[PDB]
């Protein structure tokens, strides 16, 4: 039940192998938290990574956006079967308005691309982009991983709840979950803890501003906070009912897509799971290309694993947990290094428990 030896074998070699300046890992095993840090937050300062170092989690942010959408749905300010035009009047009657909010959250809205075109740089251009978008397939049939897609779901969740996404996410979700060192906008105080990321040429970088950045990939967090978030997902029973249902809402499977099941936010697998099936579900093809999606009833009994990868130009992250086993792991790193290496390391550690 002690993950330390497995973490040292699985994670420590990664820094030299992928030229990663710094990395933080936390494992939870039946409520006991284990923290491991490697390397440095900055090549210039050489200050050590700690469990309180802020890293960009990239698309792991979509699990928080799903939680916000689940909070909105539990409150009844929105329904996942609604269409965008009920909340954004300028989108009523447009082709994307055939999609339901559930399709936006599962990347099945009709072929929204990975990223906005470079010409979309503000809210006006965002509205016009969605008005003009011509879907390449019917909703619910094709999964195409998409930042604009989950971005729009977060924008609509904020509009429904009657506030700014950043303020709602910070106050109702992050603070509500006890994540007091997690931010969409890092405060002046917490800035001292924010690592630098290191791009392909080893230049220090942080995530650039973009449309729907906060909504799709903009959270900064620490392993101390992210392991608490994972523990909420493992057992949300201690949460106040609104947040409890918001968390549970991210664990409902909606589509079978080959070896993986698509939730809002999380992606799920049976457990135990062969690493090969986890690698297949987390492949580059899965993230880059259209995949046939089959609507299913939610799987619900026995053991399941939930995960989400995330990256920015300078950072890489991975989170995975198994509620029935009360085990979970998060890795945050200040280099975007290959997802298969992240998944393999994390799977090896979880497999070594029991
Ligand atoms: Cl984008
Ligand atoms: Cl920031």
């Amino acid at each position: 039940a002690d993950p330390s030896a497995a973490v040292a074998r699985a994670f420590a070699p990664l820094l030299d192998q992928y030229d990663v300046p710094g990395m933080a890992v936390a494992v939870t095993v039946d409520g006991r938290q284990h923290f491991y840090e490697f390397g440095v937050v900055s090549k210039q300062t050489q200050a050590p990574v700690t469990r309180d170092t802020l890293f960009e989690i990239g698309s792991v942010s979509k699990t928080f956006t799903a939680t916000l959408a689940g909070y909105a749905a539990t409150r009844g300010v929105l329904n996942l079967d609604d269409h965008p035009g009920r909340y954004l009047p300028a989108l009523a009657g447009t082709p994307i308005d055939r999609a339901e909010l559930r399709n936006l959250g599962t990347y099945t809205a009709g072929g929204l691309p990975l990223q906005f075109p470079e010409s979309v740089t503000d809210d006006e251009q965002m509205i016009a982009y969605f008005q003009q978008f011509q879907p390449v397939t019917a909703p619910g049939k094709i999964r195409q991983y998409s930042n604009p897609s989950v971005g729009l779901l977060g924008h609509i969740s904020a509009r429904a709840l009657g506030g700014q996404f950043t303020d709602l996410m910070q106050s109702q979700i992050l603070t509500g979950l006890g994540l007091r060192r997690s931010f969409v906008d890092v405060t002046d105080e917490a800035m001292d803890f924010y690592a630098w990321g290191y791009d392909k040429k080893n230049h220090p970088v942080r995530v650039n501003p973009g449309v729907f950045d906060a909504e799709a990939y903009g959270v900064k967090s620490t392993t101390a906070d992210m392991i608490r978030f994972i523990e909420h997902n493992i057992d949300p029973g201690a949460l106040e009912p609104t947040l409890r249902e918001a968390v549970k809402s991210t664990q409902v499977g909606y589509y079978k897509v080959g070896p993986m099941v698509q939730d809002l936010g999380w992606e799920q697998y049976p457990y135990p799971v062969a690493l090969d099936q986890l690698l297949a579900g987390n492949s580059g093809e899965m993230a880059m290309s259209p995949q046939a999606a089959t609507a299913i009833a939610p799987p619900s009994v026995g053991s399941a694993l939930f995960n989400k990868t995330g990256s920015t130009d300078g950072f890489g992250a991975y989170a995975a947990f198994v509620p029935e086993r009360r085990i979970g792991i998060v890795m945050l790193a200040n280099k975007n290094f290959p997802i298969p290496a992240r998944v393999t390391a994390a799977h090896t550690v979880l497999d070594a428990l029991d």
